[PDB]
């Protein structure tokens, strides 16, 4: 079987039924015209944000990663591993796709450990075992993986979805496409940056252009690029007309160079 | 491979770390002393109840089944398919059990359709395909299945966990044990009823002894009993000393006769 293709979803995508429909239309088209098996990895995006906002719970970040107190891991796991994951599975079913929902701990696909006590239940994702997912792909299923994980001691961990995607890409030796609200990484004028290298990323970070989770996202993409030995794309899920070509390789956002 | 054994969990079990530890201890012991593969099916129990109570959301029932409005299916799916499911997966990991979390729609294990428009997003569970779960069992995994499902049109459905367990038992041709807060079905004096037949169940329901979801639970157990052609047990998860023998066959609650 070929190296799979991981398409990572997140942001406010789940807030738009229209965007979800156009996305799944493109997913079905990709599947029915390619031999490379697909794998979806997703974060919490608007599902978690809106819930937290509704529960009047603050969202604080420390170096791009949002602090996840022990008294909130259950509700976040619910919104991320539960609501977001199952909503995506429902869209897959609606489009006659046989999908299987998983989280990072299933089949020890991605190994997770506590990243920093100051962050609480935030996990550090590293490559795991590709056996379970490889078996699902062989059997014709579309794995849909949430960014929640668990330590060997049984503690639930909230993992940055981009870092989770990169860790799974390494695990599966898969190509990777990170879909976000914006068209890749933006420069100081808010314009799309076509190509990215570690050297340029360092400069942009130094200049304050790349900040917050974007630092985590770019570093993750760069990590995947060097590990896989090939480019990783960061692009938008907003423009339907662009999805088919993007999935097939047309550069629509920021190409992270290995 | 042998007919698997489904152990259904629910109630306030997840509110007790002690009960969860003693349960998983018994699960590990069962696994390491039996060739029959285990499968866990679970409901939302206290996880959903406490969340709803906290969100000041009412919990209304109609014939034992709780009404699930469209504006609540997402949060319930989160608590049930997300929090409850992953908490159980965390306990499994903690006990070195290789488990895989699933919901009713994965591999179309259990087919779900809307039960009644008056109930909202409440699903009717019927036998599905045993292929996915059979493959996981063959590969050495412990499937942990939540009672959330999805219709072919992509609508998420909240399914009574006992009915979900029975539907999966039929699907897999599995033995079944339903664990609850109380020791089986209680009579008018609140005493345990050792054995149950359809005839006796009809009488107890007529007398107002069996009510609410217990009507759903007993009817579900009776349905499984007649379909499988063998007895189904309803017992408690509260007394640790009783678990090992129960899992091996000792009658500790109410045995539903086929
Ligand atoms: N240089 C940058 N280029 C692009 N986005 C950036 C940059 N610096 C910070 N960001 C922030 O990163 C956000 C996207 O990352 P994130 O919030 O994690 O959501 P997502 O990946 O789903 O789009 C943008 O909405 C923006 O606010
Ligand atoms: N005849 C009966 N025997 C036993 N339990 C009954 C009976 N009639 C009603 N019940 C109700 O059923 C409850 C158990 O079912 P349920 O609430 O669905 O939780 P669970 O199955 O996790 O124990 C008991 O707590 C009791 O309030």
């Amino acid at each position: 079987m070929m190296n799979p293709l991981i398409i990572k979803l997140g942001g406010v995508l789940l807030d738009s039924e229209e965007a979800l429909e156009r996305l799944f239309s493109a997913l079905v088209n990709y599947r029915e015209s390619h031999q490379r098996p697909l794998v979806i990895v997703h974060g919490g995006g608007c599902v978690v944000d809106e819930l937290m906002k509704g529960l009047n719970l603050p969202v604080k970040k420390k170096n791009g990663l949002r602090v996840t107190p022990a008294d909130q891991i259950d509700i976040i796991t619910g919104a991320l591993a539960g609501t977001a994951n199952k909503t995506l599975l429902a869209w897959a079913k609606k489009h006659q796709i046989a999908a299987v929902g998983l989280f990072l701990g299933d089949g020890d696909s991605v190994k997770v450990t506590q990243l920093d006590e100051e962050l609480g239940h935030v996990g550090l994702a590293q490559p795991g075992s590709p056996k379970l997912i490889n078996s699902l792909l062989e059997n014709g299923y579309l794995p849909v993986v949430s960014s929640i994980g668990v330590t060997d001691e049984g503690q639930l961990m909230n993992v940055n979805a981009d870092q989770a995607a990169t860790a799974l890409a390494a695990t599966l030796g898969a190509d990777l496409i990170l879909l976000s609200d914006v068209s890749g990484i933006l420069d100081g004028k808010g314009q799309r940056i076509a190509e990215m290298t570690a050297a340029k990323a360092e400069q942009l970070i130094e200049q304050g252009i790349i900040t917050d989770g974007m630092i985590v996202k770019v570093n993750a993409a760069l990590d995947a690029a060097r590990t896989l030995g090939r480019p990783v794309d960061i692009a938008s899920w907003r423009h339907a007309e662009q999805l088919p070509a993007l999935f097939n390789g047309m550069p629509m956002g920021t190409r992270i160079l290995a």
